[PDB]
């Protein structure tokens, strides 16, 4: 009798979380991703997914090596388009209707269009938003919040490799602990790592709730949507 | 003792930008490539470059993992655009006029246009050609021979990590010897591995000469262009 | 009780076969074409058609007259887009759902897109692929085999003006005879005229059967699809 | 005795490229046109060219055959792009800077852009304008007067196979005489055939002078531009 | 029992009539517009609407101030795209399927395409045509007649701020009177203000009836469509 | 006494082109702006311009009226393109090379391209950047700081109708005084209104200096660029 507690969601997929040991993409994690997204679609949930590129390139990182920061961000963005393309295909092969859209118009997929996106969602099609915001100096987390506000999602689900928001990187600091609930205020006064002010403040400004969970946990995405104890919730 | 080629078509394998890790791009090797191409431009030579994507993706390889071959080939092509973009930036940072063109419209960079290409070339601007031929079921080798014939290059220079064409792999067999010259017919007869059959065949029909050389041996590119003994030549 | 022996086909239409006495297009042959394609659509067959331009321009021919070979191929390609447009219209007027796609993005029709093409076919829409492969130095026969492999056709039906594959041009050599069956091997050891190695080898490589028939024969296309004795079959 | 026009708009009828066969393009006449335009460019004159498609297709003609008029007009326009492409190549082969622009985006050639056009013109590059006005129910004559007014040409030179404007067809009536000058009003009053009414009317309202001359009479184009007695002038 | 007397109409909306006191747009007039268009859609009528830009910019007017006439027309056109976008949104918010198309390809809406437009109309979607004809020196009235003939409307409904065609501007001349019926002949011999010959003659040429009514009159559009006494009818 | 900035980013508020009426564009102020920018170009300074759209539309303002915020922001952006087009024409009419680029592909003008921008700038061509950042929920101020950082401008010059930054509005309070210099920290601490928080914050992180000055005070722009006491500087 459960029933989902969300009608339209914006699922931000970390690029790094498509690696799963060794750079590149992990086909089996991609296929699991599809199956889990398939379930949401059937449950009637409208899904829009913003995907990152950290498993291939990060602009700032390339900038340290000497490259022009803008060109570095452009490669980072093309990296998100490569993930989006792999994700879409995994979706099609799992018999799920999906469309890839790119912030920077390319031709291989559609160009992002607001009205078109809303139409696709109302029609139960999964919409994959690539190239983030289309601009350099930004991160895909920003795009998740922007697109999330544009398509009017009920919430942004940040898929990560950790169970929630920790006080410090749980993989490097042995003192790291995660909270299960936070307000946009607490996040700043405690200075916990969630996103980057740019993205965050935008979400706060527009009162868009955020739920941080672990995508490496099979079933976690479904628990979040069904309203079961998973991850951390950031509200006002 | 001036150069022997007015216009060439440099074909770099995606692995050419790989560091010691065996994947991605290595800033220092990129910058080194840019200096070597800078010298050719100053020498009066017109340069067109076709770069691969093996340091990132291969369609056949992805298809084995379950993915749709065509989508795998699109990601491969897209990777060659990531390389072309990094190569262009190294060029601009070394003060060399260069323009990235793509066989797949990506209005990042502009689209490949034969007429525009010939114009950029006549103006001493290095033309970088990404996305191979624009179609799946093809390799960047074929794009090198194709573009090479379109822009009327004097020769296709195939960059490898070996000094030339051997009787067998010299690293997996110390008996192997390097040919100083060959005809398309002998390559096929002796079952020699130079490049993709489709591509090779194309170059043979249009009598486009091929020079296989070592891009890691300092001075090689210049020597190959100065008519000095270096690598293997292939004609007929 | 017949029932078609093919579910998805790639129909390669020769440009020359739309002339029918006197250059240009033959409206009545175009309308018959539509009616016959209409029948396949109703039978449930998914049709993708690659159309040539030989009735208007051929690149190599223009090259002999002195023109730049690449520009010549570009005109040849625009010629296929003109035929595709006429074909599409004949289809619409016969109340058949059809979409025109061009290898070289134009705007008047759609730009070729793999995923989009598959969706249109699954939806029983006729897909007309123009501008061949998008590249010069190639022929539309190449494109028929490439697109045929891309959309995963069960077979490529080469529509011609002769009943099959002959030993020599039946219109010029009085010794010309046609075979009714051939393997990709036989085709080469006998050196019979079918396509051009480029195209052919590709088809062979991917084990795509080919059936050569005469489109000037009213009903021939329907016989081929129903599995009746028509034309020549090339298999491995 | 320098030229009398700084910038002109040469309007070539599609038939201007037709050989003796009465269809298509004749390489030798094309090359001859290129030499005559080369001379004008050297003389300091800025040249814009609008070419028709009657040596290939006409929308009204196709519509009579059953086809949708709009589609017929698209094919007609597309033919003017085939001519513009061949004319551009003859130009480049005669060493004349020229760029083909299209009223129908064909990202082959680039799109018509008024500002870019004026810039190319000021840079002594022959601008070739294809696809007429971009809309059906119009002729390339109207595009000649329209573009002529946009680029602020000093005059529209209408190339015909006759010496000028006659009282009646001189080939179907030996009584006919050639006017050396006329006003838009007299043309309409005497029911004289100069061009499409829509087009004519447009030129009259913007006071764009028209010179009708013979493109086959050697030296004519130069004479018309050197203020020497040649053809018919039309103003008011 | 009424029943509409038209199946497909082309509704030309004056840009000025979206102001309603004070430049800019009048949201409440826009919402009424939507409701009235909603009714037509439900009645089964296929609606195509051409919208002007006179409430923001007029090319000729900008030309007097000193600006380049062509650039002035380009701004006028962008003005029609801004109105089209506002109109579309008002339509979506009233739960009416609508698509915006632009004569000059932009990316934010679709690019105008004939076949696509017809498909959208057959599917009961409202089609908004912006950027008029795409060319300078023309008015949106021209585009209304051109698009009207293209999509094969049964009639063009010119929405204005006056009840019909008057002898003189009813707001400035106290002698102004309107006729209730006119032939294309009468319109010229009486020289009444309806459109501009360009547009008009085109409509006449193609025998497209025109009905001029007042959109500020709530219900007037519905009366016209139902065949009730409203506005002025221009026929041959 | 040469200029103190090699490359600047001039940000003009849409209201900067407004006449006394309080809406639209005033030809004379436009021409005056062009003369002031002409002088900078002659002085060797590279100029990038980001113009707003408040003299026409604001998304938030439209959203209050009932419209979809995103669509309101698209119309706003589109208005900045109307201004950019008028500003470009005034520039060309004053004989200043200038190119309009848009963050929203409008193939009127070409699309924004970082690399192309840097090239135009190095060539002494004024680059006009329209459509802000390309995304809704942003202001042109943010686009000024963003583009300013991308093109590596030496400073962002914020044109206002006031002499600089005051303690309070000087027109609504005669006690207000003008700061001659400030740090990002003091602006935020003293609750000073300089620009959009999002934008400001961005400029602070990249240490992009901001100069607020009066665009109506003749000579101001030149003085600001000649290192002479004028307006308010903001750095840290
Ligand atoms: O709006 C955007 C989004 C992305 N990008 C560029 O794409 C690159 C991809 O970086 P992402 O931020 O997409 O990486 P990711 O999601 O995998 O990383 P985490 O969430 O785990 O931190 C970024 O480093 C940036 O340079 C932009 O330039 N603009
Ligand atoms: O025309 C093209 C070119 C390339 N590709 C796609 O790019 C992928 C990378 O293949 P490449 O041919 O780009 O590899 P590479 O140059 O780095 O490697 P070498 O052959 O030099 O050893 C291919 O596996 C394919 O998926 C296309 O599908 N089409
Ligand atoms: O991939 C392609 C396809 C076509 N083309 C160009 O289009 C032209 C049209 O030539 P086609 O090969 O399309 O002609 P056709 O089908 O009518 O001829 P047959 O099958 O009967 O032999 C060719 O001559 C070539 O120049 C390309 O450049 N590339
Ligand atoms: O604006 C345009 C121009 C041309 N066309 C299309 O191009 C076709 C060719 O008509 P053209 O007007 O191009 O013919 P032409 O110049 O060769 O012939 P003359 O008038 O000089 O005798 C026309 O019949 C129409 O279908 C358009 O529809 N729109
Ligand atoms: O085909 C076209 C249409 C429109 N435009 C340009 O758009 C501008 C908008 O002018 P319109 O003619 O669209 O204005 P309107 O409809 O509001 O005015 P009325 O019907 O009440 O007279 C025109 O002034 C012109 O410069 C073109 O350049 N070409
Ligand atoms: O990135 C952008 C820029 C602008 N806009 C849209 O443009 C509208 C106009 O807002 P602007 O920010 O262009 O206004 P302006 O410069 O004239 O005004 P000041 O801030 O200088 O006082 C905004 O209200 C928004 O709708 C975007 O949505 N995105």
């Amino acid at each position: 009798n459960a029933k989902p507690v969300y009608k339209r969601i914006l699922l931000k997929l970390s690029g790094e979380a498509l690696q799963g040991t060794e750079f590149g993409i992990d086909a089996s994690i991609l296929d699991r991703m599809a199956q889990e997204i398939k379930e949401l679609v059937e449950l009637g949930i409208q899904v829009g997914v913003v995907i990152g590129g950290g498993n291939l390139f990060r602009g700032a990182g390339l900038a340290k090596a000497g490259m022009n920061r803008v060109v570095g961000d452009h490669m980072g963005m093309l990296a998100t388009v490569m993930n989006g393309l792999a994700m879409r295909d995994a979706l099609h092969r799992a018999y799920v209707n999906a469309r890839l859209m790119s912030a920077i118009p390319l031709n291989v997929c559609d160009s992002y269009s607001w009205a078109e996106a809303i139409s696709l969602l109302r029609n139960n099609r999964v919409v994959i938003l690539s190239a983030g915001t289309g601009n350099p100096f930004f991160t895909t987390d920003s795009a998740a919040c922007l697109r999330g506000i544009e398509i009017e999602a009920n919430v942004v689900l940040k898929a990560t490799k950790v169970d929630g928001v920790f006080t410090a990187d749980p993989a490097k600091d042995p003192t790291a602990t995660m909270y299960e609930q936070l307000t946009y205020s607490e996040v700043l006064e405690k200075e916990l790592k969630v996103m980057d002010l740019a993205a965050f403040t935008l979400a706060r400004d527009h009162k868009l709730p955020i739920r941080v969970f672990n995508m490496n946990k099979p079933g976690a995405l479904r628990r979040v949507v069904m309203g079961e104890k998973e991850g951390t919730l950031i509200t006002e």
